[PDB]
């Protein structure tokens, strides 16, 4: 199989004016002379895609004539799943109600060490509020590195303002980007019927979200096994 | 129509240094000499269309000068639908409260046997709860071979947390999913007035539950055949 | 002006390794050895164009050098519209309770007929239920030949589950394709607040719908012309 | 600078069989028979530009070779806006309920030509109902010639059947259609909380109306103005 | 480096009769006459991308043969963000309840200004009410400059018609803007339970909405940091 000298999106293109097309690749810079490659490295450069430079020399401003385009390159795809039985997920918690949602993770986090024992690994990324989290997680979804997203947060009615308003964008946000991502995005934002600060809510809601962070893991592990199953 | 070595989309394209660009068809690489199929190969590559290999050396490593495109490959496309009188159906079940969607998955799996008596083959797929339902729905689609899709669930309010949010998202996925891929998606998710858990609700729901399962046994029946004739 | 031999999409693209686009176009096999045509002629394919080919010989395998495009050709589209003072109207209705969507029906059928007088005509439409007309009317739409669609359906709340989703996702769904496809959508489902089925509330919709149906054929003839009117 | 002798949409390519590439632009057919630009050409028809012929002879059937090309044409462009302190208005009103909507642009109306006293003309398009807004709108936007837009209607609970489907359609389509087009579209359709039609509700609303005509005006010029002014 | 005569969108491309390709870029218009670029100019011209004309003359009118397209160009992109530590907010407030509105911007503004001490610049939009927000927060996000979006309104229920909607629809159009163009866009629209008017809420709202824009501070300043963060 030949050589890659450097894979990756095209950095730059410059067309110099020695009838030569610069394209960088993984930090390198290579040119090439023929005719025919100039529109297809353009179309190339246009269309987001990665292109792998193949030639005898690796080195910069070395020339080429060797290329690969696998399938449309990778650009920004290359998502929607790491591997099987080992990938990542990524864990949204908003801070507004942070001793509860601080269980939730705590439970979930428990029960994926308990389960699976190193094979999945969770990484926790802190947002302002609920109304944060929807582009957060379309942005971890097209990064890619991640098989699901989990998203969770604490939706009270302080009794002054009206609270529907925002829970509903963030739920149909939520479920509008595991629809455009194509990664499975899992809620754990919850609105109860009544929370007035009574420490006897404060006491019940601790061990409710205890138990729905392991329900939650659980469902988690079960989605991404059968969306691996089904994809076969 | 010539000898089709391979037919399928392009796995990997590669430009060698001997003018010759290499295309991977259907586990089979092959390689043109044409300076005019080159542009041609890459627009069909970054097009996600499939091609098919025509000539007299069917060979790993032969090369080839005459390519068939009937209509933007199929890629992504030749679903929805399969075929009329013999077609295949997804049933996509959550797994909250499965005592009920069990006994409305039986009623939809025996009316259609009865009827059809073996043309329709129903497929059988499991998923946490109703949030996980349209993207499963959205890829089954996708993937063609499915003339319809069948989500059945059982929304319940707890008594805790609000229910509606979930239900509304879920509704609306749906359809945007149904619209987008245009492969009819009929709901069995049904939200009760009440649910108190008193086992009078639960000896009602099995039988309402064996009902609803005819019914759209029934309707998805009728609407695949609609489809199908006025697409005539 | 040229004859046109064969005019519609291209069925098939056979680019054979004589370096001739062989291309099937209303049902007829046509070939041209123009190198310059080639890109054209899949570039059309891909973009779902329609072309027409123009020779002195129009017989299965005769080659040509000729061809027009309009307008990006017409594969899917064309529609929006068929002609002024002589156009056609699908009336979709919905099987669930079909006792007074029948009404409305025939309500409509016959004010189009008293006012117009055989100038307009109505293809009716049969579907299971209200949840199932948003795709049907994407289909009619996108397919032409139809200068407005009228949706039928009477959504009621049976007692058991909640119904506000499903009328919420079709009104929604509706809006949604007649501005996706440009199309009129005009709405006959309806919500009454109360419905116990007691021969009253039956006695009444009856005439209601019939009532109903008149107003919406009012509507639909108003809207289409007017439509047609800003258009020039 | 050089002649215009047509500007406008290609309303037809047709390639001769003499090598020569016929495009009808602005009503008047021209033909040129420069090989690079037939792709050209075909790119230009093919993504809705406008080009401008550019030749010695302007007559019909007058080879040219000179074109040029703004950006990417006009199309269905050239929209969003018409000029600073002269701009149109398009003011799209329901017939459901005309006496009240007839008050509010009444009051529109004066108030603008108080104000401008003729910078500003308001066209009036009259439409059966509510439901009917949007695609007006959007088609309204599309064609250009109009700095902002007015929906104007009175939704009503009758007692008989929901109105908050069709409210809540109407007015989520019309942000859609104002966030698509990028033209603003002011809403003046207001839903009472009590109408029970005893001529207090009539005689009040009047009254009620005519104020919100002039605060529609007064919004309208301030919105133009300023997206005006955010542009430079 | 070579040197950079002109870089930015290519205002009009004008192919002459003597076969060179003029193209204005950054207000200066070149030609060039190399047969491969034609087709490469306009290709990124009808891409929407900027181009950066290199020769050794950069005076008017003078030839080119070197050009560098970075990444599609920059076009409407480069924006979702200005640079770490030093950025700009865009605060759009609506004017209805001025009163309100002012003492949450002063509130943000100076609690912004005691942080950062002149690192983060905030800019005062005006609109007229918070149907304006949307569309406004649209342009502003993807005319770049901005790192963050913050949306101020006090929607009100008056007694008389219905407000729900409005706000509704004012919700979800900012959550799509924000995913649409990738840049946050925080909500200050509150709609309180009960406003009578009775200059108790009067006195009272003034100090919670002077809470409020210190909260929304914190949080957009948290949330830019964030994003900066995690995008290395």
């Amino acid at each position: 199989m030949h050589a890659d000298c450097a894979k990756g999106k095209i950095e730059f293109s410059k067309y110099n004016e020695d009838d030569t097309f610069t394209v960088k690749v993984d930090g390198k810079e290579y040119w090439t002379s023929r005719w025919n490659l100039q529109p297809l490295l353009q179309s190339a450069q246009l269309t987001g895609m990665t292109v792998t430079i193949k030639s005898s020399t690796c080195e910069s401003g070395s020339g080429f004539a060797e290329v690969q385009f696998n399938n449309d390159g990778s650009g920004s795809g290359s998502g929607s799943g790491s591997l099987k039985t080992s990938f990542k997920i990524a864990f949204i918690q908003a801070r507004w109600h942070a001793d509860i949602v601080d269980e939730a993770r705590k439970s979930f986090v428990a029960e994926l060490a308990a389960k699976t024992g190193g094979s999945v690994e969770v990484e926790i990324f802190d947002v302002p509020g609920a109304y944060e989290i929807p582009l957060h997680a379309k942005t971890l979804a097209r990064t890619g590195r991640y098989a699901a997203i989990v998203g969770a947060a604490f939706v009270i009615d302080g009794g002054i303002y009206r609270h529907d308003f925002v829970a509903t964008a963030v739920i149909n946000g939520m479920m509008q980007v595991q629809l455009e991502t194509e990664v499975p995005v899992l809620s754990v934002v919850l609105t109860p019927h009544h929370f007035h600060e009574s420490k006897e809510h404060h006491d019940f809601f601790h061990a409710h979200f205890k138990v729905k962070g392991v329900e939650a893991a659980h469902a988690a592990l079960q989605i991404v096994s059968e969306r691996s199953r089904i994809a076969a």
